[PDB]
């Protein structure tokens, strides 16, 4: 539905109770999914779905600075599946980012980029078909 890679801006950035909902359809071989939460170049919020790094799914997030990655935050919960529909909700608490897939809680990532007003687009790239992105205050 939507073109993929697809650019969400966020006006004024993001703030504590502001909830990002991504639903979309993970296409049939999928190898790889990226949500970059951007502050200008940088990426303040990299979540990324591997389907196959050395045969293994993985969830690697990390936060990109003057174009160099830091370290990897990697947890073994791999709730996607090629081919099936499903939803990322993005909870930005007052100390990170909180996520759920199919409304089931997956991780946090502790906010390592501050200026949370200056994080002001969200980019969606992989192997997904997009259904749709947006965000509401809760
Ligand atoms: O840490 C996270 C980074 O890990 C490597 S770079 C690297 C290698 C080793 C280490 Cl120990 C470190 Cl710290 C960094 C990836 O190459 C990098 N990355 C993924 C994508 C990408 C692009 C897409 F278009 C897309 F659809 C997609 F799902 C993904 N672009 N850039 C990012 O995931």
């Amino acid at each position: 539905m939507l073109i993929v890679p697809y650019n969400l801006p966020l006006p004024g950035g993001v703030v504590p109770r502001m909830l990002i909902t991504i639903l979309g359809t993970v296409k049939p071989n999928a190898n790889r999914i990226a949500l970059d939460f951007q502050r200008g170049n940088d990426v303040a919020f990299h979540f990324n779905p591997r389907f196959n790094e050395n045969n293994r799914r993985v969830i690697v997030c990390n936060t990109k600075l003057d174009n160099n990655w830091g370290r990897e935050e990697r947890q073994s919960v791999f709730p996607f599946e090629s081919g099936k529909p499903f939803k990322i909700q993005v909870l930005v608490e007052p100390d990170h980012f909180k996520v759920a897939v199919n409304d089931a809680h997956l991780l946090q990532y502790n906010h390592r980029v501050k200026k949370l007003n200056e994080i002001s687009k969200l980019g969606i790239s992989g192997d997904i078909d997009l259904t749709s992105a947006s965000y509401t205050m809760i």
